C-alpha cells in the first residue's frame, strides 16, 4: 500500500483494529534509504527526526464576494526539539523572552517486569563447556573430578574459570538486548532533537536546524550518577578466593561486564558504559544559542537571533529526561597486562595495570563517580562535534543489532522507545465568548484564552497571545508539557544564579527494564554463536532509520491519544497544573482514558502498560499557589498535534464536500429550544440542531466531519470577535446557564508561519510568507478537533448548536468563515535531491560488482 | 530547491489564443455591400 491509499479510506466501525493496522502499515512506510546515511549525514537526520506531513486547506464563505484561500498548501510539525532556559550564571529576577526559569525532569524508573529471553545457542568454547559439565564422572580422590567435594563447589579444576563463571548461563543460553536498545534510540532522538524546531514555551522561538556542536556540562545535584570501578581480569580474579563468583555479590559491584581488550578501544565502548548505567549523568547543551535560535513573525518574517539570547542555555531533549539503570558496575577488561594504560583519561589508573608514578599492577580499585571522571570525551567543559558523539551511538546499535539481537528484540525496543520520543508544551485554548443574545444565559460571556505564548515583537502579536511569562506562569506552564501518552510530570529542575537544584518526585512518568550485563559479557567473550542473519527488515541495523521509525511511531501515538481524548471526552484541562484542584471530572475521564490507552498498548505494543503510561503524575498535580484559571468551558479536547496530522494516523476526512449550502424550506432536522421563566414567560425560543452522539458516530463516522464543518470557524488574529458567535452558540441542559461558546485549540500565527517550508531549516533565506494570499494576515487556520461530542464521561445528554437571532437557520449551514483540510501526498524538493543522488546516480562499486550476494 | 521544477511554474504564467472575431466596422462593411446593395448593375445585369 502507499500514501494515496491510506488517505482514501476512513475509520470504521470496530475502531481500535482499524487504528493499529493503519498505524502498524504507516510503520511500514517509513524508509529513510540507509545509503543516504553514508552520503547526506545532516539531510538523514532531518527526514528522520522532523517528518513534515504534508495537507492542503482552504476556507469557504456564503455570501462574499472577497477571494479567500482555497487549495494553500502546509506542512504540520509537532514536539519540542529543544528547550530553551536562563544561563547558569542569570542573576536578575526580571523574566526573560522566552528563556524559562526550569525545566521538567520526565524521570523513568525501573520496569518490574524482566524482558523475555529468548534462546541461544552456544559457541564451540560454550558447547565444550556444556558437554563437559554434562558428562558422567567417577569421583575418586585420584583424579580432579573429586575436587567439587574436597573443594568448594565453585572450583575450575574440572572446568575453565571462565567456564565455572558462566556456568548458570551456559546451562541456560538466553538473552535479550531491548533495554540497551531503547536507551541507545532515546539517546540519539534527545540528543538530537525530534519534531517541529521549536524550543521554547512561546511558540515564535525555533531551532534554525539540527545541532552540530555540543557542550557538555557537570552538576553534582542534578545528575543521576553511578559508580564504577576498573580491574584487570587477573586482578579481579585475585579480590576472591581463587575465583569469581558466578553471581555478582551486593554491594561498586552490581554489575559486571567483561570485555575483551580489543572491544575496548571502539569508538562504542563509553556509548556501551551508558545506556546500561542511570542518566544522565551529565547534561549537553547548544554551544552557541544565538545562532541555532531563530524568531519567526506573524506574517513568517525571520528576524535576528533571540533579543535576549545572551543569557539564555539551549537544553537538548537529553537534559529533559531522568532514567534508572545500574549504580555499579564493575568494568573487568580480560586478556591484558599488568602496564594496561587506560585509554581515555588522563590520571586513570585501573586496578592490576598501570599505576600512578610508572609503576605496576595497581593495587587499588578506585570507584568513578559518574561516566564523566573517565572517558573524557564526557568531561566538564568539552565542545563537542556532533558527528563525533554520535559515531560511538551508530557503531553500537549496528553491532549488537547485526550481532547479539534479533528483529522482535529491535522492533519492541523501537515501539517501547517512541513513547518516551517526543515533549510537547502546555496545549493553548482559545474562547470566542458568547452571542450577546444569550449574555444573561451564560457562565462563560467574555471570550478568553489559556497558555497562548508568543514573544516575537518584529510583527504584529495576535490578540489571542496574552500569556505573560511571570514566575507562577512559568511554573504552571512547565508542569503542562506532556508525553506522548499524555503524561505529565511532577519532577523539575533549576539551574540559576549559579545554584542548582533538582526535584524529583517518588512518581515516575514511566519504567524502562533494566539491561542484564551477563549476556552482554557472554556476547562479547563469544559464549553465545552469534545472531547474524536474523534480521530480515532492512530499517533495523542502521539506528538512525531506526530512529525514524520511533519518531514515526511517537506521533503516531500523540495523534491516537488526542482522537481517544475525544473520543473518550477528555477535556483539555485535565491536563494542567489544576487538574487536581479544579473538579474531580478530571480523574472520571481518567477513568475512560486509560482504558482506551491500555487497549491500544496491549494490542500495539505488546509491552506492560504500567511501564508506559499510569495515571500517578496526573494525580499528584501541585496547582501552584497564584495562577487563576481562565473563564473557558470544559468543551476543548486533550489535544498536542494539529488536525492535519491527527487524520493522517487515524484517516479521518474534513473536506469541504462536508459543508452545506440548503437554501431552507422544510423544518427537517431542526429544533426548537425553550426556557421560561418563573412566571411562564418565553425567554429564548430559539431555532437549534442537535449535536450527534458518539453511538451516531460509531455508526456513521461522516457525522464527525460534518460536525467539524458546523462548529469551526476561522480564528482571527487582530480582534477577539468569531464571526461563528455573530450567529451560533451552544446550548448545554446540563449547564445551569445552558448558553455557551465554543474553544477550539489555537497553535499561534508563528507556529503555521512556521509550517510554510516543506524542511524544518530556517536561518534567514527561508520565505516563510505566503506571497500573492495576504489571507492569513487577518484570519490564522483552525487546526483544532472540533467540540467534544459530550461534557459528561459517563453519562450521555444532547446538547445543541443553536441559533442567535432566528435570522440565520442552522440547518442552512454556517454563515461564517468555514475551513477546509485535506491530506495531501507531497515530497519536500531536498528529499527529491536526496532520492536522486542516492537512487539516480549511485554508481558506488559495492551495488555495482558486489550485486551477486 | 524549495521549488519543484516538475511541480509547475509559481509565477505568473501567461496563455494564448486565436479567436475568430470580426470588427464592428468590418461587419457594417459586409452589410452595406451584402445586405443593402440595391445597385442595378447587380439586380438585373445578373444573366451575364
Amino acid at each position: 500500500k502507499t500514501l494515496y491509499n491510506y488517505y482514501s479510506e476512513g475509520p470504521s466501525t470496530p475502531i481500535m483494529p482499524h487504528l493499529v493496522n493503519r498505524l502498524r502499515g504507516l510503520d511500514a512506510l517509513a524508509k529513510i534509504d540507509a545509503t543516504l546515511t553514508k552520503v547526506d549525514m545532516n539531510a538523514a537526520y532531518i527526514f528522520a527526526l522532523r517528518p513534515t506531513f504534508p495537507y492542503s486547506y482552504g476556507y469557504k464563505q456564503r455570501f462574499s464576494n472577497r477571494r479567500l484561500t482555497t487549495s494553500a498548501v502546509c506542512y504540520a510539525r509537532t514536539g519540542l526539539s529543544s528547550f530553551l532556559t536562563v544561563n547558569k550564571t542569570y542573576t536578575s529576577n526580571s523574566p526573560l523572552k522566552g528563556g524559562s526559569r526550569g525545566w521538567p525532569i520526565f524521570n523513568v524508573g525501573v520496569s518490574p517486569h524482566v524482558a523475555e529471553p529468548h534462546m541461544r545457542t552456544l559457541s564451540p568454547i560454550g558447547l565444550e563447556v556444556f558437554s563437559q559439565n554434562l558428562a558422567t564422572f567417577s569421583k575418586t580422590l585420584l583424579t580432579a573430578s573429586s575436587k567439587v567435594f574436597t573443594q568448594s563447589l565453585y572450583t575450575a579444576d574440572i572446568l575453565s574459570i571462565f567456564g565455572e563463571v558462566f556456568l548458570p548461563h551456559v546451562m541456560q543460553p538466553v538473552s535479550n538486548y531491548t533495554p540497551i536498545l531503547v536507551r541507545a534510540l532515546l539517546a540519539l532522538i534527545h540528543i538530537l532533537g525530534p519534531g517541529s524546531g521549536n524550543c521554547s514555551l512561546s511558540s515564535s522561538i525555533f531551532e534554525s536546524s539540527i545541532p552540530q556542536f555540543f557542550t557538555v556540562s557537570h552538576s553534582t545535584n542534578m545528575s543521576n550518577r553511578t559508580r564504577y570501578c576498573l580491574h584487570t581480569w587477573s586482578a579481579y580474579k585475585d579480590m576472591f578466593r581463587n575465583g569469581i563468583p558466578p553471581q555478582s555479590t551486593l554491594p561498586g559491584s552490581s554489575a559486571r561486564v567483561l570485555i575483551p581488550a580489543a572491544l575496548v578501544t571502539s569508538p562504542m565502548f563509553p556509548w556501551l558504559l551508558a545506556l546500561v548505567s542511570s542518566g544522565p549523568q551529565f547534561f549537553l547543551y547548544s554551544k552557541d544559542a544565538s545562532i541555532n535560535t531563530v524568531d519567526i513573525g506573524s506574517r513568517g518574517r525571520i528576524t535576528s537571533p533571540i533579543p535576549d539570547v545572551a543569557n539564555l542555555d539551549l537544553h537538548r531533549l537529553w537534559n529533559l529526561f531522568r532514567f534508572d539503570g545500574h549504580r555499579y558496575i564493575d568494568v573487568v577488561i580480560v586478556g591484558v597486562d599488568r602496564d594496561y594504560v587506560w585509554p581515555y583519561q588522563n590520571g586513570v589508573y585501573v586496578h592490576g595495570g598501570k599505576g600512578p608514578n610508572g609503576t605496576d599492577n595497581y593495587g587499588n580499585a578506585d570507584v568513578h563517580d559518574g561516566i564523566g571522571t573517565i572517558f573524557s570525551s564526557f568531561n566538564d567543559n568539552v565542545n563537542v562535534q556532533t558527528s563525533d558523539l554520535i559515531l560511538g551511538l551508530l557503531t553500537l546499535w549496528n553491532h549488537i543489532t547485526t550481532t547479539y539481537a534479533t528483529e522482535e528484540e529491535v522492533t519492541m525496543a523501537i515501539k517501547i522507545a517512541a513513547a518516551f520520543a517526543l515533549v510537547y508544551p502546555v496545549q493553548p485554548i482559545v474562547y470566542s465568548g458568547c452571542p450577546r443574545a444569550f449574555q444573561s444565559h451564560t457562565s462563560y460571556y467574555q471570550p478568553s484564552s489559556e497558555n497562548c505564548y508568543t514573544t516575537d515583537t518584529a510583527e504584529v502579536k495576535s490578540t489571542w497571545d496574552t500569556v505573560e511569562l511571570s514566575v507562577q506562569v512559568n511554573n504552571a506552564m512547565v508542569l503542562g508539557m506532556t508525553l506522548p501518552f499524555g503524561q505529565p510530570t511532577v519532577s523539575s529542575a533549576q539551574w540559576f544564579n549559579n545554584i542548582d537544584k533538582a526535584e524529583i518526585s517518588m512518581f515516575k512518568v514511566g519504567n524502562l527494564p533494566l539491561q542484564n550485563l551477563d549476556y552482554l559479557s557472554l556476547d562479547m567473550m563469544e559464549f553465545y554463536a552469534p545472531t547474524t542473519g536474523q534480521l530480515y527488515d532492512i530499517r533495523s541495523d542502521n539506528l538512525i532509520l531506526s530512529a525514524h521509525r520511533t519518531v514515526n511511531l511517537g506521533i503516531g501515538y500523540t495523534a491516537l491519544a488526542d482522537f481517544f481524548a475525544y473520543l473518550a471526552s477528555v477535556p483539555a484541562q485535565s491536563f494542567y497544573h489544576d487538574r487536581m484542584v479544579t473538579s474531580p471530572i478530571s480523574k472520571q475521564t481518567y477513568s475512560v482514558y486509560e482504558r482506551f490507552i491500555e487497549r491500544f498498548v496491549d494490542d500495539f505494543v505488546g509491552w506492560d502498560r504500567c511501564d508506559l503510561f499510569n495515571l500517578d503524575t496526573l494525580l499528584a498535580a501541585k496547582r501552584i499557589a497564584g495562577v487563576a484559571s481562565s473563564p473557558i468551558p470544559w468543551h476543548c479536547s486533550l489535544q498536542r498535534c494539529p488536525l492535519p496530522i491527527i487524520m493522517h494516523y487515524t484517516g479521518l476526512h474534513f473536506g469541504q464536500e462536508h459543508i452545506t449550502v440548503r437554501d431552507v424550506a422544510g423544518v427537517e432536522g431542526l429544533q426548537q429550544i425553550v426556557m421560561r421563566n418563573d412566571q411562564g414567560k418565553i425567554v429564548v425560543d430559539a431555532l437549534g440542531t442537535a449535536a450527534p452522539s458518539r453511538l451516531a458516530v460509531k455508526l456513521d463516522w461522516s457525522r464527525l466531519s460534518a460536525w467539524y464543518s458546523d462548529t469551526t470557524c476561522a480564528i482571527p488574529l487582530s480582534d477577539r470577535v468569531m464571526e461563528i458567535i455573530n450567529y451560533a452558540a451552544i446550548w448545554d441542559p446540563t449547564q445551569e446557564r445552558r448558553a455557551t461558546g465554543f474553544v477550539y485549540t489555537y497553535f499561534s500565527p508563528n507556529f503555521l508561519s512556521s509550517f510554510n517550508a516543506s524542511e524544518p531549516i530556517f536561518n534567514t533565506s527561508i520565505n516563510l510568507t505566503p506571497p500573492y494570499d495576504d489571507t492569513s494576515h487577518t484570519v490564522i487556520q483552525n487546526l483544532s478537533m472540533p467540540q467534544m461530542l459530550s461534557f459528561d464521561p459517563y453519562y450521555e445528554s444532547t446538547f445543541y448548536v443553536v441559533s442567535a437571532d432566528n435570522e440565520w437557520i442552522p440547518t442552512s449551514g454556517p454563515a461564517w468563515k468555514v475551513p477546509y483540510l485535506e491530506n495531501v501526498v507531497k515530497r519536500s524538493g531536498r528529499r527529491l535531491l536526496a532520492e536522486l543522488r542516492i537512487a539516480s546516480n549511485n554508481g558506488s562499486g559495492d551495488r555495482t560488482f558486489l550485486d551477486d550476494v
